[PDB]
């Protein structure tokens, strides 16, 4: 029943364009506030997005998004060292409400609300007071799983919807609740909703990417793929060995899940320990594989655009063997 990426193949199709076509990867929200060249917004986690990855994101035809694990101040001031478009992130509280109207006089104009089960009552809250509050300014909000969900999301007033729960990215969310939707069928049914949904989740391949936007997603976000990465938050570490790792102690959007899924509670006694994430070299070739892998797949297709690509969607549904 329920699939994700590694589940589907995409079929080739016949492809009408000159071999040295320049193929176009850009794409513009239902809404028509936001376009980017390169359909691609690094994650709202504390380990991917500051303004060192917002601006290599935004120097890449791209975009970041700001996580919201900052004071207020610290979020105006790394807000204002973003070149170009980036999204801050905001939560549900009444200091998150102040957070978002600090945001808005300080100049942002892109917007995301960011909880773990955005399918609710206080969320829907939120977004009615966030749009009366933002005007005519780009809201995104999520995460939802479900049509309804992104329905919901849309009638309290986003503009684009973040779909993924955690069935295909967040392990821990589906080993502790037992919940969660695999991302195909999640992208696909969100986007039966109309507004733009953002695939947030499973993502390891450019060929995943490929497969999010063909089964309907406008952008994808990717963290996993950036992890450690130079423009990431943190010093990279040398250590005896020769090999180099960037290393976390705090690690703010885990622990927010971890809140969420009940798991940090009064007998969580075991001693902190540092994360450690191997030093990714190259981030402009990371960049380059995805802006390549993405043009081979239009060309497979024979698709002028991402809408062409997602008109014309024809898959075939693999086993393990099928790998």
């Amino acid at each position: 029943q329920a699939i994700t990426f590694d589940d589907v193949l995409l079929v080739p199709s016949y492809n009408h364009h000159e071999s040295r076509r320049v193929v176009e990867t850009t794409s513009t929200d239902r809404l028509g506030k936001l376009t980017l060249n390169l359909p691609v917004i690094s994650a709202n986690m504390d380990t991917i997005t500051e303004s060192n990855m917002a601006n290599f994101m935004h120097s890449k035809g791209a975009m970041g998004a700001l996580h919201r694990f900052m004071t207020i101040e610290e979020n105006i001031q790394e807000f204002k060292k973003c070149k170009g478009p980036v999204f801050v992130s905001v939560g549900c509280t009444e200091n998150e409400l102040q957070r978002a109207e600090a945001l808005r006089d300080a100049g942002a104009d892109f917007f995301c609300v960011d909880v773990a089960h955005a399918h609710a009552k206080y969320v829907g809250k939120t977004l009615k007071s966030l749009r009366q509050l933002l005007g005519s300014r780009c809201i995104m909000a999520g995460n939802v799983a479900t049509y309804a969900g992104a329905d919901y999301l849309a009638s309290c007033g986003a503009d684009i919807i973040k779909a993924g729960i955690g069935g295909g990215s967040v392990c821990s969310t589906r080993i502790k609740t037992g919940f969660g939707v695999p991302m195909l069928t999640c992208i696909q049914d969100c986007s039966r909703a109309d507004r733009s949904i953002v695939a947030d989740g499973g993502i390891k391949t450019s060929g995943d990417i490929v497969k999010a936007l063909a089964f309907g997603a406008d952008f994808v976000m990717i963290g996993g793929m950036l992890a450690g990465s130079a423009p990431t938050p943190g010093e990279v570490f040398q250590k005896d060995d020769g090999s180099k790792v960037k290393r976390y102690r705090g690690m703010a959007s885990r622990e927010a899940q971890e809140a969420f899924l009940g798991q940090m509670h009064e007998w969580k006694t075991a001693e902190g320990v540092a994360t450690e994430v191997p030093f990714k070299e190259n981030p402009d070739g990371i960049i380059a594989d995805i802006i390549g892998g993405l043009r081979s797949g239009l060309t497979y297709a024979g698709a002028d655009s991402i809408s062409e690509l997602q008109r014309k969607l024809n898959y075939v549904i693999v086993t393990q063997a099928g790998r």
